[PDB]
């Protein structure tokens, strides 16, 4: 008798049904008699019996929906239980604190070999099964943490590495330089954005590494699209990367003073966004007062449980020389850092003319000095190279276009410093052979703006990808088996998205390659480029004109100002303005042949028509990437961020449900409960006991000995499913799967002594 | 300078620049001072400055677009000029008259080897340049005849077999036989629809094949999906298959007798549909009175240039005699034909409570007696096969039919008898021409043409899924192959994009998913369902670009159909909309076992041969695709050739060019694209390494030390060609249209030809 029926920011509220309409149900609200509310049939839920319970398993609920799996999850996060199964799929729900010792040493060894449910719900058990399938089925595995902006995907990531390389790896500074490389890749690669004050700028995916024995080898770090924008200017709210920071508040007074370092005021790179540390009482007695910004000393630090400026450069450096950097490449990366702030700080002004174009201002001469003394250039050479260009004829530049040459030098420079930082996390943990791999991916998930450009275009293509490799693997594919097998289970339909995919990748005709041809064109032009999309794609259901849109905000962006597109996940507008410019991957042979020729051997060997396409250099990484994926098992944990305040004990209904509908979470729950996650053939399970088997049991067709084997072992027809060639076990039987499956000699002939004393 | 620009029903008007707006162009129509309106800048086409003339290859134009391939068509067709090039493509735009000596065998030799545009546009043009082909390359060709229902097809398609064999056959009966067996084919498989009096209600592929020799040994017909609703009912402007109406007109009386017939509406599968005869004042009087219906005496007859039922039936009777059918053979045709008419007359009426089944209503003695005859069968047989249903329970046993589900059997029979007379008919036609063994064939496509009507249903389905794979082959073919060629040899011309057809191809044959496979699943299922299957389309197909509910329509007259209760399907001709009812039962081939052993079991040995617990189910939709996947494994192995049929109006009249519906046509065909692609297009082709070595041996050293490109540059210039007529590329030589005359005379291999151009070569060698 009550219900689950819509409330605005709880999601749903407990209620009775006391009447009836076409297509409508009326509500009436617990403890509240009298007064009553509508609701559409199909959006009112039977609730479970217990209010005050929870499930490990979102698949033991007598009614598996969307209201009772949302309560079902508060009711856990209410008693600091952020791990909630789905099968064998977890759903992480934000903490927003410390939840104390359940990452301990401890905890680790607790859940080694333990079978899914064994134990209760966590990320190290997803680790475990991961593990477990790659050694048995001897095949690498992929571990995919999904997820919005602060949901905990980077967090969970480390988690899985930790677990993953304490447990099976020996205990050796081989071992360790997996775990420890990460402040590098963080410092570089991490930004305070307004969602997440450690927000990746970069996504990534990390594979552990197996010899034959099924021991931790080494890794390889694969990273994709950092976002360069962020190098040169960030909102009054945000921060560049942690790196700069980190530099400015606990580098030592020699360092700060080779390098020309003050506090982050006096950089027109950090300037812009917000001059702030992250600091508590402690670390801030730390950090030196000329180090300190007007806005640190008027607004005071910036708070998180976790990160600190300070803190992070001592640990960062002691992580770099764990892993085998020495003080040289250190102070190298920090020369390039603090050579890319003071190229910042160049102004520009017009010349007389006469001889057009532009001088750097008389102010500038200090930054110049500092800039190419950093980089190991000549100051005149430097000079030269951001007031004038070549293209055939050399030709002077105006203002606008020297700031541009600049903030292009800027963005390659230490864009290509992060490749190196990659790589040379890369070197600490190589291996020569590996058998086989265990593989974490964790990569920005779809998200749209008031304001869309080609770093939002990027994102979602690739999650337009992930998506159809989330739909195939989970409901393609286990939907085909259960087919094949003739097993019934009720379908489970979803929206193709191949020509979404098709519209920006195709050949010729893709997004993609259009973008390419306006960079190859003589007058690149953004206008022509939208253009020549929506010549190309004219019938496209996919493509539409920004004046069709249904919020008013877009109606005044012309045809050739930009562009729909209608994603599985939701339709997104995209202005094209700066998509020539930010499609472009390669700096000026003018300020390329600058870089190249530097005195510096590491600036030299960071760089060791001017076009490279950046749309389609992803696509290429992102192909490989979903190949390893498809030719992996594969396992999925869903991250959910509980509010946008960044506070624990704050479990907000409405923005929880809307993740676990968008995820398609709910669109698979009733797949997922009727389902069946473990599987056998009936051949290989007789065959792995027919030399312990006496003739009265070997005798029978391969079918027989299994059905005599479950209920020798107490399962009911319910727990397990016969298909044609193999037997299906359902969720919450994981344990008793893997108990028929252990090979073990001793327990082959103590399971067959359970069925020879059940058949007598 | 005048320009091209809309009309609603001319597709095109002549008019003027006025103005010009932020989207728009303001248009003075011609001799209209003062009067504008305003049309799309994208909408608005130059137009050639000579508007009386006419170009032979649309290729030609000044200005190549759709306005200026509209008029050019349309000039010549008010000079009876029906056939004009796109390049090496053919249009084709249906008369509606008989041309006079356009298709006399003197037009026939005046074509013989020939190169393209060395004589008129003509579709023995492209007979011809699909036979050179076939000798020269050592390639089996294939001629594809598209078009809509009453665009030209099937004429088109007899004037390329009629030219074919006269040309290149033995000039004995042998060659004629091909073209003489086809009065036999139409009477089986043509009848009379509202958009063609003469609607071919099965595809076919003829082959025409030869020896080492190049000459014709014999030949072979395919047959595709002949329509099975039509031999049972038809709407009110319809008629069933000609035959039958040829043997009521035209039959003896000692034959109409014999097969106890009488005047068409006396029989149940022919008084539905209009049951009057095709004649003029002369064959009406030949006609005897007692064959004629009353709606025949009160509106008169059919007109026709050509159809007409009477002397069709002499015609018939006649071909059929010379290609070697008898007496004994002929009559055993007609007896069937008969025995399916007196069927259709059996009624059935409710046997009451003892048994919840039906009893053949006394009145259908007659019937029962003149069909159980004329099949062979037992009186008593048939009356228990059509009121009966064999059932498992393990002991045989049978279970009373209700009414409806015995007309359903009745029907079945009759569907089922007819069809494999039709495949008889068809072999009985390759029996008149085989072959022990042939060298290449030159195959011709006549496909039943796209066809929509108020209702739509399985046959229009499957009919348009055919013409949607075949407009398919063309896009493969001629937009996506050539583009590849030109890209992989270096050309560096201009690419057109178009709109694919494949969605909708994966939308309809799919596995698993795909409707052909979804309708096959509701026939397995315990209580099949037309509305469930329905569903399963609209759920597994959400938002497709091909799919859509029927609600969504641009026609009222489809607004108040349910969404389980039928589809639209975005076909690349135009949407249709499909009703689902009857698609499970119009989807089964299968004959009930009880009704199957009653009819192998015949006392008559010609029944017999027609026909050599478990469900009886054979798939319609998944035994087409795979004929039509067959069909194209052929076509993609051999060389293709195109003509595009036009239809000029929804009348059947001669000169009356209605310009939207052609510029339609020409839209959805995929011209409009072609015409595009020739701009920078190169339809001849070949290595210029096989070219020299061919003259290597004829041509002294000078030209013999010179690298493979500048001997054919030599070569081309000594024949007077301009650099703007080629292009070589990485391993080939292209030329462009127009210039398929001198590309035929550089490939000539003949050893005296070879050296003849060899000798020009030397003399302008100065
Ligand atoms: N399991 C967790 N335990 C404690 N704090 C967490 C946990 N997961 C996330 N957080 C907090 O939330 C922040 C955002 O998490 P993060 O992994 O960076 O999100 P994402 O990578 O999805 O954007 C963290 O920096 C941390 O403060
Ligand atoms: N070239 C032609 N010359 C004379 N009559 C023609 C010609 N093409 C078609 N017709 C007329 O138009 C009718 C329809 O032609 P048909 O070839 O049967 O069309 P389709 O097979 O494409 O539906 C013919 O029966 C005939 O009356
Ligand atoms: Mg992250
Ligand atoms: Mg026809």
């Amino acid at each position: 008798k009550p219900v689950w029926a819509p409330h605005p920011t709880d999601g749903f509220q407990v209620g009775n049904i006391v009447d009836i309409g076409p297509d409508s149900l009326t509500i009436e609200p617990l403890n509240q008699k009298g007064k009553t509310f509508l609701a559409l049939i199909n959006q009112v839920f039977p609730a479970e019996e217990d209010s005050k319970k929870d499930v490990e398993d979102n698949c033991s609920l007598m009614y598996l929906n969307e209201a009772t799996l949302l309560h079902n999850i508060k009711v856990r996060y209410s008693k600091d239980r952020i791990y909630t199964y789905v099968a064998n799929i977890l759903i992480a729900v934000n903490p927003y604190f410390d939840i104390p010792k359940i990452y301990s040493s401890e905890t680790i060894k607790s859940y080694q070999g333990k079978s899914l449910g064994t134990m209760p719900p966590h990320v190290f058990a997803i680790a475990d099964k991961a593990f477990r399938d790659m050694k048995v089925l001897k095949l690498s595995q992929s571990i995919i943490v999904s997820g919005e902006s602060g949901a905990g995907k980077t967090e969970n990531t480390k988690f899985v590495l930790r677990y993953l390389t304490e447990s099976y790896g020996t205990g050796q500074d081989i071992d360790d330089r997996i775990v420890e490389a990460n402040p590098l890749l963080e410092a570089f690669g991490n930004a305070k954005t307004v969602r997440n004050n450690n927000s990746s700028r970069f996504g990534k995916f990390v594979e552990i590494h197996f010899n034959e024995k099924s021991s931790v080898v080494g890794g390889f770090v694969s990273h994709y699209l950092l976002e360069k924008s962020r190098i040169c200017v960030q909102g009054k709210e945000e921060r560049n990367y942690h790196i700069f920071y980190r530099l400015c508040a606990g580098a030592s007074e020699d360092i700060r003073e080779r390098l020309h370092l003050s506090s982050p005021d006096n950089f027109r790179y950090l300037n812009r966004g917000c001059t702030r540390y992250f600091a508590n009482k402690e670390t801030d007695k730390q950090i030196l007062q000329n180090r300190k910004s007007p806005e640190y000393l008027k607004a005071g630090s910036l708070k998180d449980p976790l990160l600190d400026d300070h803190g992070d450069f001592i640990r960062m450096c002691t992580a770099m020389k764990k892993i085998g950097l020495d003080d040289e490449e250190k102070l190298d990366l920090f020369r390039v850092v603090a050579g890319v702030l003071h190229l910042g700080n160049i102004d520009f002004e017009e010349a007389g003319s006469t001889s057009g174009g532009c001088n750097l201002k008389n102010k500038s001469t200090q930054a110049l000095e500092y800039c190419a003394e950093l980089l190991g250039l000549d100051q005149d050479d430097l000079r030269v190279s951001l007031t004038t260009r070549v293209m055939v004829i050399k030709v002077p530049l105006k203002v606008e276009q020297a700031n541009n040459a600049r903030d292009a030098l800027a963005k390659t420079v230490y864009s290509h410093l992060f490749d190196h930082v990659v790589n040379r996390v890369n070197q600490c943990f190589p291996f020569e052979t590996s058998s086989y791999f265990i593989g974490v991916l964790d990569i920005a998930g779809f998200e749209y703006f008031e304001h869309n450009s080609f770093e939002q275009f990027c994102i979602n293509y690739c999650n337009e990808k992930l998506q159809q490799f989330f739909n195939e693997r989970i409901l393609k594919e286990e939907q085909e088996l259960y087919q094949k097998e003739g097993l019934g289970v009720n379908e489970v339909h979803y929206v193709d998205n191949q020509d979404c995919i098709d519209l920006i990748e195709a050949r010729l005709v893709g997004i993609l390659d259009i973008l390419d041809e306006e960079n190859r064109l003589p007058q690149p032009s953004d206008q022509h480029f939208t253009s020549a999309v929506h010549q190309k794609h004219k019938d496209h259901f996919r493509l539409s004109i920004p004046r069709k849109s249904k919020l008013a905000i877009h109606r005044n962006i012309r045809d050739d100002e930009g562009f729909i597109i209608r994603h599985f996940a939701g339709a997104v507008c995209y202005e094209t303005t700066q998509f020539v410019e930010k499609n472009n991957d390669a700096l000026h042979m003018s300020l390329e042949s600058l870089i190249c020729e530097s005195r510096d051997k590491f600036i030299r060997e960071l760089f060791e028509l001017s076009f490279i396409s950046v749309g389609n250099k992803f696509k290429t990484q992102l192909n490989l990437l979903l190949d390893k994926l498809r030719s992996t098992g594969a396992s999925f944990i869903r991250c959910i961020k509980p509010n946008l305040k960044m506070t624990s004990h704050h479990f907000e209904g409405a923005q929880i449900l809307s993740q676990l509908q968008c995820s398609g979470m709910v669109s698979v729950l009733d797949l997922m409960q009727g389902g069946f996650p473990s599987r056998a053939s009936f051949h290989e399970l007789y065959n792995m006991y027919k030399k312990y088997m006496p003739d009265k049991l070997a005798r029978l067709d391969p079918r027989l000995f299994c059905k005599a084997l479950f209920k020798a072992l107490g399962l009911n027809e319910i727990d397990y499913k016969f298909g044609l060639t193999k037997v299906f076990f359902r969720p919450g039987k994981f344990a008793e799967f893997d108990q028929i499956m252990k090979s073990d000699p001793d327990h082959l002939a103590e399971l067959v002594k359970r069925v020879n004393h059940w058949l007598i």
